[PDB]
């Protein structure tokens, strides 16, 4: 039911990002900081149910932000990108937005899906 | 100039002509980001004299593209207002090659050579 | 009604929505021979999935091969692609396990990964 | 001076796939058949230079057929893709055609450039 969902998976090990801290955000209309809305963990399909409800989900600029990092580091292993932050713009507020993770040591990408 | 970068316009198979992209380095103390560097992508795609060898050293930098005037420019959207890359340098005598591949919908980078 | 233990998903990255109606061919390797045999023939529904790829009784071990329509997904759209089809080529060891393998596709660039 | 160039790019790693072994195939419009045109073995760089002469460089479909198995295997580990082929259309031959292969265990990605 969160109207946002994201989904990391490790692409090296070519399994789930398990139990990686991400923390959403939103840019606040008056300052121009980011405020944070929740911090969750990935569970072991690589998910995080529960980012945003119906009702804070409103057109913004949000931030979300993968502790890859803490991640790769718990693995045992340098990351060359201690966090990633991916930017986006939600205008339409009755779709779906899919904002995955695809990571390995030294790459990653995103692409929006609904 | 041990810091490069290249922008391809993978929904056209061309290089990503006229990008801004600004290069900063993590203050070790306060939290803050100095800027290095602002520089604009050439016909084709790369950016060169993104610093000098006498100001890189190790910490963090963070490389902004200017993915959303990009786009903008072309006449279309983009998902993203921007995109920052950030990364971690361990090692000066090393060449760090930090592309950006982008679509108006994705995009995906590389510790390249 | 039973699931596909061998599925994907096709999305199109240039424009952000699921691929729809592209053809599939799923074939496995005789590797005794080097022929291809075909299994499947499917095409993607508007969540650019493609259900019922392959029944238990047809999934083995072995090695597959995945053959996605693009020059014609693309130019059913009056556009022109890169390349003429994709092919993805994978080694199946567990088969008690889920194989998600999809697709992300623009005209000029694609990747593929190994789904869970 | 080869109009067609690779790069083959150890995503997991960051750094070049070296000594993978390249074929290059074009599709003959007169019998319906694959013609092997050369193969090569990527360098230090993970490229693999002087893969077609201007003059041999006709328009038409081509195949690059990268041995990422065999890759993989030489280097003690396992992957999903036991091979991977590119096929691509050549229409304007005055162009540069560059075909690379970021690649790690479970994962793979290309684009075209110039």
């Amino acid at each position: 039911l969160s109207p946002l969902s994201t989904h990391v998976l490790n692409a090296a090990q070519g399994v789930p990002g398990a139990n990686m801290t991400i923390v959403l955000h939103r840019l606040d209309p008056v300052s121009s900081a980011w405020n944070i809305l929740t911090t969750g963990i990935t569970n072991d399909d690589g998910r995080c149910p529960g980012l945003i409800t119906k009702e804070n989900f409103i057109a913004g600029v949000y931030k979300m932000r993968f502790e890859t990092g803490k991640y790769w580091d718990a693995l045992g292993e340098t990351c060359f990108y201690p966090y990633v932050e991916i930017v986006f713009t939600i205008t339409n507020t009755s779709q779906h937005y899919h904002v995955p993770l695809l990571l390995s040591r030294f790459s990653y990408s995103t692409t929006r899906g609904s």
